[PDB]
């Protein structure tokens, strides 16, 4: 019950009750929230309630303090004094920002804006605030009661009735009934169980709401300046395929933390674990919000650092198969590798967070909170995909509100660019640099001349709101049957449910632009599907084409990204 001020730090009694997370409000602080929110109930040891028998008021501003106890305007004694005046509430040790972030349904645009731009302490308020409403919004869906089980891969589902139906995708992640976590692609369902099991009929699944625990550490700690390597030994034989990172490696021994933009291919990965080459006796730890960025490091470490001193931290709660060469579970090997709700609770000469912009500011400060470091490196890309914020329907996301480290990123720049993109065709690198990185981002390739675009807007129907476009499969289907090296090509899309008809229409094996993040393929054929906010967004763009070592076929919606595209047109 004492506690210290979300905003100024000033100790006191007061919490805001009608705030879902209750924050520690001084007299100033709490007196500018009830004033001007419909936030009016105040805790202190004791609710500010009427004290006087069956009165139901609440509101701290219709409330005063007669001796040491409290009551309304009918109920208060002669000598009493209101518990709201002269810019206070009543209480020991005697914000616009702050008001917005604890009333808002965080389904609006501008509610992630302020989470960004708002003080420390305001962007841990802000976070916890968020990830609290979007789990008790977790309690607001149907459940799924099994009708009948097809085969080891396939059921039918009945859905409950007055509760919406949540959107079927790998996003979506049930707790069955504990018979393990379970997904679901589309009467007949795709049913994908974490664990194996004799799928019983009438078996329910409910989603995952898990408690949301409170943030201490901020999303970055303060920057420290430093004038030679601090707590870090470099090599002076250090293999000539890292000499390019050399300079930025000192940078990164010379300050608190780094930033790094790496556009695809240009050697994120490869910078991440040639560092541990630089300082050879440094611990580093490896992390990431997903299991694949984490196992993508974990292959970077396996062709060039030590086996013996490297350990993958696999939570006990396995959802997914993960990296499986490295020791399990030894939190004290030089190298750990491990996803940032799986961390424990250590120290580290080197903390490589990797694919920043898919963190939140929870994330970030989750990692401040388990890991104490000499020194953070946070590595990603603003200009590709952010984590995918199930509240927000309203307005688009930019990426200097992705979270703390991408606002750093995109206002003051980054500290490290790698400029030089060596996985892709020219006419890929030449269409993203002037499409997100303002013409900086160089082609390492010549131009492959196996990079197509195709308008064609084809026919949208959907599947409740994932849209699927067979036409545009129609058209892949016939470019297939005259460019049989394309066979081997992966297709991509903006949705689920045209990958699950171009699998079966194609038989390529499928993946959304959201999953392919972090991956590539010699060939990738694109289908954009629709014109909508999420088909054309930039990000989501440049992350699907990036994808493509050698050709791409692009078959587009919308006339401004196609035309952008620096590709060879087809006709049909
Ligand atoms: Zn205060
Ligand atoms: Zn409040
Ligand atoms: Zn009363």
């Amino acid at each position: 019950a004492v506690g210290a001020c979300v905003l100024c730090n000033s100790q006191t009694s007061l919490r805001c009750g009608a705030c879902i997370r209750r924050p520690f409000l001084c007299c100033k602080c709490c007196y500018d929230h009830v004033i001007s929110t419909s936030h009016k109930l105040v805790l202190s040891v004791n609710p500010y309630v009427c004290n006087a028998p069956g009165c139901d008021v609440t509101d701290v501003t219709q409330l005063y303090l007669g001796g040491m106890s409290y009551y309304c305007k009918s109920h208060k004694p002669p000598i009493s004094f209101p518990l709201c005046a002269n810019g206070q509430v009543f209480g020991l040790y005697k914000v616009t920002d702050f008001n917005a972030i604890a009333t808002c349904d965080w389904t609006n645009a501008g509610d992630y804006i302020l989470a960004n731009t708002c003080t420390e302490r305001l962007k841990l308020f802000a976070a916890e605030t968020l990830k609290a409403t979007e789990e008790t919004f977790k309690l607001s869906y149907g459940i799924a009661t099994v009708r009948e089980v097809l085969s080891d891969r396939e059921l039918h589902l009945s859905w409950e009735v007055g509760k919406p139906r949540p959107p079927l995708n790998r996003n979506y992640v049930f707790t069955g009934y504990q018979i393990g976590e379970y997904t679901f692609e589309k009467d007949a369902v795709v049913y994908r169980g974490t664990t194996t099991y004799k799928l019983n009929v009438g078996d329910y699944f409910v989603l995952t709401s898990h408690t949301v625990m409170p943030l201490s550490a901020p999303t970055l700690v303060p920057q420290e300046h430093y004038v030679r390597i601090t707590g870090l030994y470099p090599t002076l034989n250090i293999s000539d395929e890292f000499s390019s990172n050399v300079a930025n490696y000192q940078k990164v021994g010379m300050q608190k933390y780094s930033t790094l933009q790496g556009p695809p291919g240009t050697g994120k990965s490869h910078f991440a674990i040639g560092l541990a080459l630089y300082y050879p006796s440094a611990r580093i730890v490896y992390t990431a919000c997903s299991h694949a960025a984490v196992d993508a490091l974990c292959e970077k470490a396996l062709k060039y650092l030590p086996i013996d001193k490297c350990s993958r931290i696999i939570p006990a709660r396995a959802r997914v198969e993960c990296f499986d060469k490295f020791k399990v579970n030894s939190t004290l090997e030089q190298y750990v590798f491990c996803t940032v709700n799986a961390l424990p609770e250590t120290t580290a000469d080197i903390v490589v967070f990797d694919e920043i912009s898919m963190a939140t500011n929870y994330d970030l400060s989750v990692v401040n909170a388990r890991l104490r470091a000499k020194h953070y490196v946070y590595i990603g890309d603003p200009a590709q995909l952010p984590a995918p914020r199930t509240l927000l329907t309203k307005g688009t996301l930019e990426p200097e509100y992705f979270n703390s480290v991408c606002r750093l990123m995109k206002t003051i720049g980054p500290d490290m660019f790698l400029g030089t993109c060596r996985r892709c065709p020219a006419e890929i690198v030449d269409t993203v640099s002037a499409l997100v990185y303002d013409n900086k981002l160089k082609a390492h390739k010549d131009k492959s001349a196996q990079c197509f675009k195709m308008f064609y807007k084809g026919v949208i129907t959907h599947d409740v709101s994932s849209a699927i476009n067979r036409p545009q499969i129609g058209v892949v289907r016939e470019f297939l049957t005259r460019n049989p090296a394309w066979r081997k090509a992966v297709f991509i899309s903006p949705y689920n449910s045209q990958n699950a008809v171009a699998s079966k229409i194609l038989g390529l094996p499928t993946q959304t632009v959201d999953s392919s993040q972090g991956s590539e393929y010699d060939y990738v054929i694109f289908t954009q599907t629709t014109e909508t906010a999420h088909s054309c967004n930039v990000n989501r763009f440049n992350v699907a084409i990036t994808r493509a070592k050698v050709g791409i076929l692009c078959i587009m919606s919308d006339r401004d990204l196609y035309d952008k595209l620096q590709f060879t047109s087809l006709e049909i």
